[PDB]
Formats: structure tokens, C-alpha cells, sequence
């Protein structure tokens, strides 16, 4: 009678809670999705043997259309867990399943974890100052979307900081670099004028996030479009203006050049 | 040698991630601050019965004025842990610590725990869409605080949502409830009357986040600022237009009125 919705967090195995595992461990039936994202820092076997019951896997087909019929009937009569990467609900999708179990009569709860949303906190930038979201999406054939430029514009103008998600994809289990991220967006500059992105932007990026080694590196574009940041997954935040102790943690901490103190502040 | 900032989570002990609680298990001194946020789930006992070691509570002051004298030389020659209530870098000044561990000769690493920032997302607001956050501060002497009006009005006018975090006084023992942020809205509004927050205006409350059943609800502000949202603590959120799937949520799960989901596309 029982839907738990489970965060994994951030990177391995052992980003989950201790509420989460605890719960996990005790349901009869625990089905996981991979699809909004990855756990790059773990395989399915090794959550599997956290968890110590078998990790049903879906597709985002299974749950986006089917959903109602394959994981709700058991949860009409069985405690089951349905594992996220990151924190529930912040993919945009994960909400309207809550609906889809009170529709059937089953009752759901959420288990949460670390997300990146709240993890770009180690960047030292305030999390206040953050604005709207969005995702770089890798251009295709004749589509050439853009609308993550826009974003930026509008916050870096209100003197906020943008958070871009890269481009995955999850079936493939390929990920869009920082380094692939901002050759884009010179691309997409080159092309709208706007002056938002260009070799003298200062942007951060974040690798594997969640990791006790993750990267944590600010620069100018210039300088850190060929740089090796390691395996992914990658994150890139376009700061907007920079309060002092902002710019202090950026040189101490993640290696920023000592010009963004008198240029980004 | 290392310290170690470690997050607790949202409600109660078992919102530490597994890695937050095997490595403070293993350290040598735990030290932990409960000023910037409240764990209404648990107590400092059964904290320590869970990392199965003492916790040295530290205050404002002591974190802010004395953190390189009184935790800093410990980790110069053991593994040190500093607990935080949610994330240790989210709404906290806490960032600039690191800096000090470095000056001090002392690696830091950062283990990361759900943040209220987050879990909003169990409100069914897509969490790209909030905008720049702010903090709803309670009025002292001849001083009264009004930043965060303007920041509702800033994201409202790009359809952007508005996270507000409620103030906190942990040695008082006062916490603000969303009831109490409505009030000090409310007067805002009469003193700037740009008809950003009235008694027709659509808020979000959740209280308590991380527990099993946190409260939900949605509304407008002359029907919800004297309801009983429970125990502390309590976020605000200034929805901006919403999308249809949003205000879906919105009237299923947090009893919202109906009338929401005919949105004004
Ligand atoms: N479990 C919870 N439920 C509702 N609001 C919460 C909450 N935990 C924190 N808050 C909100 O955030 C304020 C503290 S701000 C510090 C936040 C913390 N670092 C984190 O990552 O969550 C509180 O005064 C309250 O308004």
C-alpha cells in the first residue's frame, strides 16, 4: 500500500541516506530509474548489494507510460521503493507520479538525498544568488536550440549566477563536457552578439560532484576550454557580478586567477 | 590529518548520507553547529548514538570568531568532523571556513547531506524555474528588514518562483513560521504597494521537509496566513506563473484551490 520515492544522491553507492537505505531494505519490491540522469561513481551491482534486494531497472518509457502498470499494482500490496538518481522530484518529471499513486489509491512518500541543485554550494558561490536554471542540449541536424544563452543573459543582467546542466545521454551513457559545453556557447555568442559568452567570461565548472575528489575549477574561458577537468559528470555555472567572499573561495579553493578579484567583483 | 564538514540532512539523524556517517564514525573529533537551521526529528543524543561518538555543539560566535582556535588545531593531527543541520554550504556562511582550514595547513573535504534548497521540489514547483532566493529576516529595534520583497518582485516579473528561507534565533529558541513571514509581507506591501504580496496573492508552505509527512499546502495568502501549518520550521515559496502540470500538483497534493488550474497562459 506503500510507494517510496528514494534519492540516490550525487555519485556512488553510499550517497543515498541512511533513511533511504534503511527503507530501501525493508521493501519488498525496489525498482530504480537511470534515465534523468546517471551514478557515475557506482555500477547497478554495487547498489544492489548496498540494498541487498534485486534493482528492477526502467526505461523512461516504462515509467512516463507505464508507470501505473508496472510499479503501482505491487505498490497496491507490497511496500515498494522506486530509486532516483539525485534528490526526488527535482527532475520535473518525478512529480506527477506522486498523482498517478493517489489516482490508484497507493499512498507515497519522499526520501531525500543530495542534489546538484544544492551541491554547486561547494563552488563557494552563494546559493541565493543563483537564478533560473537550464540544460546545454547537444545541437542536431538542423536544430540548433539556444534558449540556455537566454538564461544566462537574464541572470548574469540581474547580477545572479547560472547553473547549466550538461547534456546526457543516459542510454548511451555519454556525457557533454564542460570543455563541449563552452565551445557551444562560443558558438551560439558568435552567432547572437549579445556579449554573454566569450573568451573573457568567467565561468566555474564542477566535476563529480558528491566524490570526496571532485573538481572545483574558476577561470576564464580562454583558459579553461582545452583543460582536462577528469571524468564526468560535469556541471558549468556562469557566475553573475561576485561579492568578495565569493571570489576569495574561487582563488583559494578552486584555483581561480587573482584577476577575478578586481574584474569579477 | 583532514576535516571534514559534514551535512545532517533535513528532519532527523538518518538524513546523513552513508558517507557522511561511515566517515564521522571513523573520526577522531566530531564538532557540529545547530544555529543555522532546525533538526525538528531528532536530538543531539540520538545523533551521537548514531555516529557513536560525543559532539562538541559549537556556537555562533564560537564557529565564527574562534572555528581556527577551537577546531582547526585539532585537525592539524587527527580526523575532525564539523556537522551541520541540511547542507553545510547552503544559507551558510560556512564556504569560507575552507579558507581558513587551508591557511591553516589543514585539508578539508566536503560531504554533502538533502537541503531544504531541494526538496522543494516535493512542492511540484519545477525547481529550474526558481530564481534568486532570499531570507525573511525578523525586525529588531528601529531596523526592518525588506530585501526579500524585492527579490519576489524581481523573479515574479520573469514567471520565476521565489524560495524564501525563514529566520532563525537558536539560542532563543524562535523559530519563524510561514504565518509570521506572511504578516511581514503583508507590511511591506503597504509600505511599497507594488502589488507584489496581497491577500490574493498564490503562496506554497512546507513545513518540516525530510520527515515522512511533511506539511503541504497551497493557497492564497487571506485563506492560509492563520492556518496551523505545525511545528517548525516552516519555507516560504512565491510561486511565478505556473505550468499546467505545476498547478496539477499544486491541488492534488497541497489542496490548493481549484481554481488554479485554470492558469492565464
Ligand atoms: N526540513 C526543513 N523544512 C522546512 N524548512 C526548512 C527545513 N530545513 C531548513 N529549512 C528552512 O531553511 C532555514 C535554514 S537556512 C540553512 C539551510 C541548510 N544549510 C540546508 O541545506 O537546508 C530555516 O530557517 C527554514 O526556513
Amino acid at each position: 500500500m506503500v510507494l517510496y520515492f528514494i534519492g540516490l544522491g550525487l555519485y556512488d553507492e553510499r550517497d543515498i541516506t541512511v533513511k533511504g537505505l534503511e527503507i530501501a531494505k525493508k521493501c519488498d519490491y525496489v525498482f530504480a530509474e537511470f534515465y534523468t540522469s546517471l551514478m557515475a561513481g557506482t555500477t547497478l551491482g554495487r547498489i544492489q548489494k548496498l540494498i541487498g534486494k534485486r534493482i528492477r531497472v526502467l526505461s523512461r518509457e516504462d515509467v512516463e507510460l507505464n508507470f501505473e502498470n508496472i510499479v503501482l499494482p505491487l505498490a497496491k500490496e507490497n511496500d515498494v521503493a522506486f530509486l532516483t538518481p539525485g534528490d526526488p522530484l527535482v527532475a520535473t518529471t518525478h512529480a506527477e507520479l506522486r498523482i498517478r499513486a493517489k489516482r490508484a489509491g497507493v499512498e507515497s512518500y519522499v526520501i531525500h538525498a543530495p542534489s546538484i541543485y544544492s551541491a554547486v554550494g561547494i563552488t563557494g558561490l552563494h546559493i541565493y544568488k543563483f537564478g533560473k536554471s537550464a540544460t546545454v542540449a547537444y545541437p542536431e541536424g538542423n536544430w540548433f536550440p539556444t534558449s540556455y544563452y537566454d538564461v544566462i543573459k537574464e541572470n548574469a543582467e540581474r547580477g545572479l549566477h547560472t547553473l547549466l546542466f550538461l547534456d546526457i545521454k543516459a542510454e548511451k551513457r555519454m556525457y557533454m563536457t564542460a570543455n563541449e559545453a563552452m565551445e557551444l556557447l562560443l558558438k551560439v555568442e558568435d552567432m547572437k552578439k549579445g556579449g554573454v559568452f566569450t573568451d573573457d567570461t568567467l565561468v566555474v565548472v564542477l566535476a563529480r560532484a558528491g566524490s570526496l575528489n571532485p573538481t572545483i575549477r574558476a577561470g576564464y574561458v580562454k583558459d579553461l576550454i582545452r583543460e582536462d577537468f577528469g571524468d564526468p559528470p560535469h556541471i558549468l555555472i556562469v557566475p553573475g557580478k561576485l561579492h568578495i567572499v565569493e571570489a576569495e573561495y574561487l582563488v583559494e579553493i578552486a584555483g581561480a586567477p587573482r584577476e577575478i578579484l578586481r574584474v569579477n567583483v
